[PDB]
């Protein structure tokens, strides 16, 4: 669904056709410029950030495992006729439709019987899924995978891709699939009985020698070596896939370009008069394309375990019985070939749209992991109450998409309640602490994070402990388009404080709120301090995330109640603008604005620039030429948005409706 | 059998924790805290006088 995923982007950015993927790593941001003014007891002071850098990081190494599972049947493409006054599909009128379009009327009684069974279970989203890995497997096959590289690297702790990714190896990613083919036979006609848990698809002439090797390897297993994206292991689609070709199949070459799966992917979809099966695929592969690079140590707790890619069964009717599939095909949206034209005219554009999406589900499972599990809205009852349609099961897309609804604050539209692709709720559901595995660099370790051994050695593997799972990225693309106190991700913000009592070195801040509020504002001056948590006695510092620089109440890593002992004698400066101060004193006024925005991506350490024009818009309008919207808003999928309402606790997050 | 608060016999900065799984049961016709969850509201009212 383009329309959808490009409404995601901010209204300053608009990126261009082609962008030259050279790594497995890829930053993306804004600089911005800050305009700070400080205000205190002791007098005022005003300065300026003429650059300041917030970006997240992006990378393609992720572990998931597909399962093969029975989903609802998508009835579009098949002619209008057979379709009564409701949208239901009767089959005494399918009777009709195949006896008026043929001379031969002995097979009609047998070909009703077989097609009442099949109609009923028809999806090609698996297939268009596989078709699409392959395009970008050959398009960006040379990014190369090491497994004594750098996962995570803050100073302290550090994770190695050995670690998180185990049973892998040294490999690119047109080395990582060495795929086998199935059995692309040629479909006769005059054959009266369909062969059972076998599909057979349309075809516009000769099938190409190139085009039969793409269906070949697309069916088949997916079993790979190095922990990729979008080479995740897969089981097998099918063993045989009919093809009625009216001119005979060619024997398979055994090589192909990637321009030849767009040639394709584009007959297959017209053919077949497929286009909500491609839109299904295309929202798919935008949550499995990236995976996020953790913000903090303690949000790796995420991508342990392997999240389950739900891929639908493979079955199709349209080689059997092509009477069914005529000029006039039936469908709920007008604007139902838009997500197609939009991918065959710029297929890079769905690298931005991924970015976009797995953004938006990792910011808002920020806020879902700290709502207490006593409340109307939790963590077990968010998608249930969410949800106006009636799929199968919440699970895969229908999860993601409440998450989207939820960011945004607007209700997103699907013409049928599909439930299929990754579920990412899993580290969530399960009230137990999780064991990540770290590596020990500098000696003081034990200090800052809640590890398992308390004296450690430089080179030593230990574990720590997660029992709340923090955010994982910050607000990028989705900033300021609603503002949480949490993250507190404002254009223009005036954040007020008390100063604490210095008695030796040492103010004592008991309440959370007043904590925040402090070292947030010291951290945007440019000064690291470091304060003792005097329940657990482990050091914090608001310097945990150099990338995006704010502060977040997480960074502490103690869920629960405590006071802060703060070290006002050892505030080093490590960034000073002409506003940075050392010693508040009484109430502290911070008034800053953010202005003059401007994306910026790096890639290895250097800048990743956009090639190719400008993005002209394809976009197609409520009516063609239909006279009255027959609603028909029953099997259609709705989701309805919940506004955050802020309460005194501040550690507790609340959900209401609007 | 009242607590004022200068039993604490320290005048500085207050931050008391109370672990409440820790709670003894001292004295004879007394209510009993097994396992609290939630927000805990406390009250008494005194009737009459001898």
């Amino acid at each position: 669904m383009s329309s959808l995923l490009n409404s995601l982007l901010p209204e300053y950015f608009k990126p261009k056709t082609n962008l030259n993927i050279n790594s497995s790593r890829v930053q993306y941001g804004f600089n911005a410029r800050i305009d700070m003014q400080y205000e205190d007891d002791s007098g005022t002071r005003k300065g300026s950030r003429p650059n300041a850098f917030m970006s997240n990081t992006v990378a393609f190494i992720g572990n998931y495992e597909g399962i093969i599972v029975d989903d609802i049947p998508i009835l579009d493409g098949l002619r209008a006729d057979i379709f009564d006054t409701h949208g239901d599909l009767d089959m005494g009128l399918v009777e009709d439709a195949l006896s008026k379009s043929t001379m031969i009327r002995r097979n009609v009684p047998t070909y009703t019987a077989y097609a009442s069974e099949l109609l009923y279970k028809r999806n090609l989203t698996s297939l268009f899924y596989n078709m699409l890995r392959l395009y970008y497997i050959k398009k960006w096959g040379s990014i190369k995978y090491e497994k004594d590289a750098i996962f995570y690297d803050n100073g302290h702790a550090c994770l190695l891709n050995r670690q998180l990714f185990p049973k892998s190896r040294d490999a690119s990613l047109e080395s990582s699939l060495s795929l086998p083919e199935a059995e692309i036979a040629m479909l006769d006609p005059g054959l009266e009985f369909p062969e059972e848990d076998v599909p057979a698809i349309l075809w516009h002439g000769r099938v190409s020698s190139r085009a039969t090797c793409i269906l070949g390897q697309a069916c088949s297993e997916f079993a790979p070596l190095a922990p990729f994206s979008i080479a995740h292991y897969s089981p097998q689609l099918t063993r045989k896939l009919f093809v009625n070709a009216p001119a005979g199949i060619e024997p398979s070459s055994g090589r192909y370009t990637h321009e030849d799966v767009k040639d394709a992917i584009t007959i297959l979809v017209s053919a077949n008069q497929a286009y909500t099966d491609f839109e299904a695929a295309y929202l798919m592969l935008a949550q499995t394309l990236v995976s996020p690079v953790p913000r903090t140590a303690e949000a790796s707790a995420w991508f342990i375990n392997a999240g389950m890619v739900n891929m639908p069964t493979l079955s199709c009717a349209n080689g059997y019985y092509p009477a069914l599939t005529n000029v006039n095909p039936y469908h709920r949206l007008d604007t139902w070939k838009d997500t197609l034209n939009h991918w065959v005219a710029y297929p890079d554009m769905l690298f931005y749209h991924s970015v976009a999406m797995i953004e938006s589900c990792y910011v808002e499972l920020g806020n879902v992991a700290r709502v207490s599990d006593s409340d109307a809205i939790n963590k077990y009852t968010f998608t249930e109450l969410s949800v106006q349609g009636r799929p199968v099961m919440n699970r895969g897309i229908i999860v993601d998409l409440t998450l989207v609804a939820m960011r945004t604050g607007r209700e997103i539209s699907l013409p049928y309640p599909v439930s299929c692709g990754l579920t990412r709720t899993d580290a969530l559901l399960q009230g137990t602490e999780i064991h990540v595995p770290v590596v020990v660099k500098d000696i003081d370790m034990p200090q800052y994070y809640n590890a398992i051994d308390k004296d450690v050695i430089e080179g030593q593997e230990t574990v720590i402990k997660v029992k709340q799972l923090p955010p994982a990225m910050y607000p990028i693309y989705t900033y300021g388009i609603n503002t949480t106190e949490f993250y507190s991700d404002h254009f223009e913000d005036q954040v007020q404080v008390e100063m604490a009592p210095i008695d030796n070195g040492k103010a004592v801040f008991n309440d959370a709120r007043k904590f925040s509020k402090f070292m947030s504002i010291m951290r945007m001056m440019g000064n690291d301090v470091t304060a003792t948590d005097l329940v657990t006695g482990r050091k914090v510092s608001n310097w945990a995330d150099n990338s995006s620089g704010r502060f977040l109440y997480t960074d502490v890593k103690y869920e629960g109640q405590t006071a802060f002992l703060v070290d006002m004698d050892t505030v080093k400066a490590r960034d000073h603008c002409w506003v940075s101060i050392v010693d508040p004193n009484g109430t502290m006024n911070l008034s800053y604005k953010m202005t003059n925005f401007r994306a910026a991506m790096f890639s290895r350490n250097k800048p990743l620039y956009m090639t190719g024009g400008s993005v002209r818009t394809i976009a197609t309008g409520n009516y063609r030429d239909a006279a009255e919207r027959l609603r028909a808003m029953d099997e259609t999928l709705r989701l309805k948005p919940f506004k955050i309402t802020e309460k005194l606790d501040f550690r507790v997050a609340a959900y209401a409706i609007p």
